[PDB]
């Protein structure tokens, strides 16, 4: 059947009166702008990636589309998919990351840790079954290795112990921590201070969660660990301890940790 009944069936008007800022100044990827100080209407970020920055966008829309059904997310109010382009508008959460929040409150840095494991167990308890992205090692490797041979990698914005490596030895070096066990946890693969965010004292959501997928545990608290490193070493301690981890796996930590290098 072909019922060829002649029928017939935006974003401009989702952003009318709003003031623009444009965020996260330096870092790469996607151009991201801030909408705010429209009377009666909430806060609001737009994303926009071109070229191969499209489909990085693309991921995080149906990530947070995925995601949202279990934990506290930015709402998807708009996005729009052009063959070069990708715009992804989104609701913002309130606050300040906990990046911000530990800098601000120093002595708070017990009670933001014990959040953030707290936060994270719960992620990792989303039974996989529900979960349709894959995100494991065996494919963020493929990634990682794309991403050197693109001449992608930052090789100036290495770990201190990596500092001055050739991208080449990294991945080299990377290699001799294979294999290891298999866990398979729903993770959210950029689990850092800045993508945490606290409001009023309390962790009331994550953002950029364009890596969400099936990995291992450690992706995440790997990426945290090392956060945590630029503040205290009983800081990155208690997250092992409030998550329930008798003894890190100081192998996987240092593979997951090489395996960020790329990207
Ligand atoms: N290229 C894009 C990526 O840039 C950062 O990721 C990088 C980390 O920042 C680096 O680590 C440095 O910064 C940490 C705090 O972020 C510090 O604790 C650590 N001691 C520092 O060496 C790490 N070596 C590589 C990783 N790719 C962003 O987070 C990530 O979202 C973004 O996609
Ligand atoms: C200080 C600060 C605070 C928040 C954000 C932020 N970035 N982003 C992205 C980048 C995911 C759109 C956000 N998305 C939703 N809510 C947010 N709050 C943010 C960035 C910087
Ligand atoms: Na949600």
């Amino acid at each position: 059947q072909r019922e060829t009944s002649c029928s017939r069936p935006n974003l401009d008007a989702d952003l009318y009166g709003y003031r623009w800022a444009r965020d996260n100044v330096g870092q790469s990827g996607a151009t991201i702008y801030r909408l705010y100080g429209k009377p009666n209407a909430p806060e609001l970020f737009l994303k926009h990636g071109k070229g191969s920055v499209a489909n990085d966008v693309t991921d995080e829309m149906v990530r947070l589309n995925w995601l949202t059904a279990f934990m506290p997310l930015p709402t998807i109010k708009h996005f729009i998919r052009t063959p070069d382009d990708a715009w992804l508008l989104t609701t913002a959460i309130p606050g300040k990351t906990a990046f911000q929040v530990l800098e601000e409150y120093p002595d708070s840095g017990e009670n933001i840790v014990d959040a953030l494991a707290v936060f994270l167990r719960r992620l990792h308890s989303i039974p996989v079954c529900n979960c349709p992205f894959n995100s494991d090692r065996v494919f963020r490797l493929a990634q990682a290795q794309s991403r050197m041979n693109n001449g992608l990698v930052d090789a100036s914005d290495f770990d201190d112990e990596r500092n001055g490596w050739p991208v080449e030895q990294v991945w080299k070096e990377m290699h001799k921590l294979l294999p290891f066990s298999p866990d398979s946890v729903v993770t959210h693969g950029d689990f850092s201070l800045d993508n945490l965010i606290f409001d009023e004292g309390k962790l009331i959501g994550c953002i950029d969660v364009g890596r969400v997928g099936i990995a291992d545990r450690y992706q995440d608290l790997a990426i945290l660990w090392n956060c945590l490193g630029e503040f205290s070493p009983s800081l990155q301690k208690r997250l092992f301890q409030k998550y329930g981890i008798d003894n890190p796996d100081m192998n996987k930590l240092q593979f997951h940790l090489m395996l960020d290098e790329f990207f």
